[PDB]
């Protein structure tokens, strides 16, 4: 068949997939099926029969909405996705979504929908490639060589993230990234140049890019020339300017808006298998199209071929062989459990009054020696998020390092990382202050949705930075974070809490981790054995009284040493009263019921809540019975100290608060 | 003195202010101070006796960390900012917090800090500036003519929100916005050729600005010879490229990250003033150089002309003069609040079950004659949005238009709607789907903070959208945004919530208000007069029973019809319930303790919650003895009818949940 049949085939599974579910998108894998064919049969590195080989070439659909194009390509090539989950596309458990889904469905690499994140995530696998080859390659053992190809459209380009990122990759010098522009000059209000003029060719020479201009995205032989000439340039990540026709193939809506994100009906489908000369039935594909297509035999033959570079490899170097693959499948050192317990034992046996992100930084230069997959950062602010440990090594100036200067690029960063962690091979930590969770908050949510561990540092949780005021001031942010599904947040009250959390996040094996630290330091706690693994629980009552109490402080973070000494004044005057500390809400709610009844008592209805963060959260434990001392407005520019008396986070707030609700009571 | 003299005033009184707060940042103010004496004494259209002057040059810090800069300009040239307050900088309650904030210091027009944010805001009061001159100016008559001048770093060249906003003002042609980037080399991890390499000016190049390179920072006549050549460019915003030293002037810290975030310290002050040859002591300035710093005579010649050009203005054109005072004071007309009642009361009386992001077209249809200050827009989805009416007309077709085309830019959109509100003139809306509200986060925080009036239209609300799936329905957003200080956020259940919403949200003058809009149709539900009247009050009682109550439902948006279904059903079986409608938690919370009693009483504690969207936000009006019909997880790509079966939006769901409530307080 020639090259645009089997590119056809593209465009009718799509069109017709979407008739069928009556929803999706339509225009943009029409538009890029040509660009596809040659990508995938004349240059994609990739095993169908496993889509987990180590060394596969990564493939990322930034413009996710264009799902039926993965779905075809997977479907055409031979991975397991069957005919019959094409004509569910959308529907209820389908292997077909309409956004593709990381774990959902074999071969898709990235979750993608969000517009600008697939770059994002692109970046990062590149980077994660480059930087294992560094770490893990030898001479004569070439163990890691793979590109990452993303296709992108104007939503991407027009997104900030999309300027992190590509900005950052060019810094990088991402010789084995290629990007694919699908320059169609349509948006989904109309012709883009009411709102989108930039010179993107320049744009991304001013990033360091190599950018390869006026590709006819119709023609397989343009396409061909420019993907060989990006592959030759090995020291810059390429943009591929490829001109297209949205909907190409529709006689009425090729190059129309109407393309773009509805089915295109059933009499223009007809107009269209006539336009293209496609003569099969929707969810027919012909023998001989299957076997140009399918990618089984050359995918096993390279994967294999690879299997023996590796097996050779081992010999030579058997113990960073048995690295690479413990460190790909995410497994964890077999003795980390057990040096991690003895560090946080050690903190516990030895009190230190400092800030948690010294803390956290603590922890890191603990656990670095162990965990060699790390590849760390912070977003222009090492010094104060305290993210670089005596063996932090920065990759742009060692491609085998670990750590990485992402600039002021909260919301890239993160992407980036959630990339580093769907390529394998790493641990990715990233760090701001807290606040600028919400630059990259999305990024955030997309690491809790596809079910990936990164550990996310997020300093100066609260009017205890002081000075810098409402704009920098956390309130809110953690609220937001606890009620996010997947995501565990931490806020530790002390160095030992801080080493708990972070024990924590790197053993989490489906999902990220957020630690809330402090710009100030923290008194450490004293704890018995019991209450020492309990940290690890999430809440654990830290102070008590005999028999049940009349009264429980529920308390986090920084805020914990102002529980601890409003239970003294009133434990003194007599009241049966308890602190407990709530470093992980998420980690507590998980416990099993007689836990959580030993902690909170369903009984006892007098509590108080007492955080520098804002009080609606607390309800969920207080209800409607208690008390909550916590902010309500934001924050002001002064000294912490100050700021802690204006707005009640005092030993005489705290004891009026809990008289007052023992009166009802 | 020189002028090298004058801008050394800003290094001593930048650098002793955080001295004497030990805190703050000295570095930029201290590298900036020649580019702010050759703009502020040279070029800056002000009045320091008159700050809110309708037809002032605007001012943006976007490197809002060097606040000490904007604290020196405004105290030199005679704004009402005492000495006093300089040495109370970052001190509690004073005019001069640690990040500039708009409102509470004279002369300071938008709240910075965040970066990338001030270079967005300036975009959007350069757009105000070029749409009300469009609007307003007629021939002989140009009352609307001013510049948008900005700062700005390398914090906020890297955000990715300098991307979107500097794109859009290419293709706006703004050529009143200048903007000057403090090259300086330096980020709080050092040298930022580690992390930062941009071809800077062949960027702005892609984006269609006029773009000086090479400008040394410390040299008056450059500086004045590269203001000049960017105000001859009309038809493109201009970039200065200054290079400067962080820190000039001291022998050890200049152009060093240790300058950038924290005092200098009083050896290296010292050191400081000999090399600056500034002799005077902290917080001295002699008369000398008051005189030439102080701008009130000059402002006062500017205000006064300006002043007479629009009395004559106003002879020619009284009824546009009339509504341009109106527009900038932000007043509203004076009919609008009894035709927004009377629009109101007609969707009561006449029903439509209708998707409110229809009942929010509608709405914005019914309200778009009365209100030429609107300046509207969505992020690349007009059409699903839903936020053009008939009236609606682009700035980039028609520059004296009413709507932009903002593209797929979320968190530039609403930052320059932050500049739109506070330019004065207009009225901004804004608008995407809900689950990006994520993408535009920190500026819906800053439209708070800064008590700005805007509203923010977030359409496809929930697993009611249907078939795209995880990524876009949205479970925790709303909550979020209902636990933002100053925020207020409607999620109606009705074309007349909706319109009662819209209302509620262009007449807020201190705050934003978000609308959180469905796909697919809403039930309307009876009300009296009274009802009707209640919506306003955030939270109301829809559906009652005589007696106490064993059972309050509390619902929102798409949810109201199912909780009134389940009422039903339980009514006819002698349950006494009740059906709370809360389309706003902020405003139900503002209502006095009597009220609120009245609708969620004490005494009852066996309340259902029924929301599309994260549980456990609930437990502030369910309490501990309660249930919540909430999502608990993110969605599925899914019809949507299949989607609420499958996550128990269903009336048997919703009656068993309260059944089984009822029989476990019972026993
Ligand atoms: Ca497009
Ligand atoms: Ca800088
Ligand atoms: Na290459
Ligand atoms: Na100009």
């Amino acid at each position: 068949s020639s090259r645009k049949e089997l590119a056809n085939a593209i465009r009718a599974l799509s069109m017709d997939a979407v008739q069928k579910a009556k929803s999706g998108h339509p225009g943009a894998p029409m538009g890029m099926a040509d660009i596809a064919e040659v990508l995938w049969r004349d240059f994609l590195k990739h095993n169908p029969q496993n889509p987990s080989w180590a060394d596969r070439d990564r493939f990322v659909l930034s413009n996710g909405h264009g799902s039926m194009l993965i779905y075809s390509l997977l479907h055409l090539t031979g991975y397991d996705l069957p005919m019959e989950e094409l004509k569910n596309f959308r529907q209820l458990h389908s292997k077909t979504p309409g956004h593709p889904e990381v774990g959902y469905t074999a071969g898709v690499e990235t979750t993608t929908g969000p517009l600008g994140q697939g770059i994002a995530n692109a970046v990062g696998m590149a980077i994660a490639e480059k930087t294992l080859a560094a770490q893990f390659n030898r001479p004569g053992h070439d163990i890691v060589d793979h590109y990452t190809y993303a296709f992108m459209g104007d939503g991407c380009m027009m997104e900030g993230i999309s300027h992190e990122v590509c900005s950052l990759a060019g810094t990088l010098k991402l010789g084995k990234l290629i990007a694919f522009y699908d320059d169609n000059g349509i948006s989904i209000d109309g012709h883009v140049e009411g709102w989108f003029t930039d010179d993107t060719a320049m744009r991304f020479e001013a990033y360091g890019w190599h950018v390869i201009r006026d590709i006819d995205g119709h023609d397989a032989a343009s396409i061909k020339r420019a993907v060989e000439e990006a592959r030759a340039v090995t020291d810059k990540p390429s943009l591929l300017m490829c001109k297209t026709i949205i909907g190409f193939g529709s006689p009425n809506k090729a190059g129309t808006h109407d393309s773009h994100g509805a089915p295109l009906g059933d009499a223009e489908i007809a107009l269209t298998r006539e336009q293209l000369g496609w003569k099969y039935a929707p969810f027919e594909i012909p023998s001989e199209i299957y076997a140009q297509w399918d990618a089984k035999e050359a995918g096993q033959a390279k994967e294999s071929a690879w299997n023996e570079k590796f097996a050779a490899y081992a010999k030579a170097y058997p113990q960073e062989a048995a690295e690479f693959t413990r460190r790909m499948k995410g497994e964890m050192p077999s003795d980390f459990d057990a040096k991690a317990k003895e560090f946080i034992a050690k903190l516990q046996a030895n009190p230190a009054k400092i800030a948690s992100r010294k803390a956290s930084q603590n922890a890191i230069e603990a656990f670095g020696p162990l965990l060699p997959e790390f590849l760390g950062g912070s977003a222009d602010l090492a010094p104060s998020n305290l993210t670089l440990w005596s063996g932090s090594k920065a990759i742009n100036e060692d491609a085998a390092g670990n750590y990485i200067h992402y600039g002021v690029r909260e919301f890239g960063m993160t992407a980036i990382a959630n990339g580093i962690s769907l390529h394998g091979g790493f641990l990715p930590y990233t760090s701001t202050f807290l606040m600028f969770v919400e630059y990259a908050r999305n990024a955030v949510r997309m690491a809790a949705l596809m079910k990936q561990r990164q550990v996310m540092v997020y300093t100066h949780d609260s009017i205890g930075l002081g000075e810098d005021g409402p704009t920098h001031q956390p309130v809110e942010q953690v609220a937001s974070l606890r009620v996010t599904p997947n995501m565990s947040t931490w806020r530790p009250c002390d160095q030992v809490e801080s080493a708990v959390a972070w024990k924590y996040g790197v053993e989490r094996q489906d999902g990220p981790t957020a630690l809330i630290l402090s710009r100030q330091n923290l008194a450490q706690q004293e704890r018995t054995e019991e209450q020492l693994a309990n940290i690890a629980r999430g809440g654990y009552v830290l102070k008590d009284c005999a028999g049940q109490p009349e009264l429980i402080f529920i308390a986090t973070g920084s805020e914990v040493e102002l529980a601890v000494a409003a239970y003294e004044k009133l434990t003194a005057e007599g009241v049966k009263a308890r602190v407990v500390s709530m470093p992980s809400t998420d980690a507590f709610d998980k416990q099993d019921a007689a836990y959580r009844e030993s902690v909170l008592p369903k009984a006892v209805t007098a509590r108080v809540a007492v955080e520098a963060g804002i009080a609606d959260y607390w309800y969920k434990y207080v209800g409607l019975n208690g008390a909550i001392v916590g902010m309500t407005t934001f924050g002001e520019s002064a000294p912490a100290e100050l700021l802690f008396e204006e707005f009640g986070f005092t030993v005489d707030n705290v004891v009026a608060k809990a008289k007052e609700l023992l009166h009802h009571h």
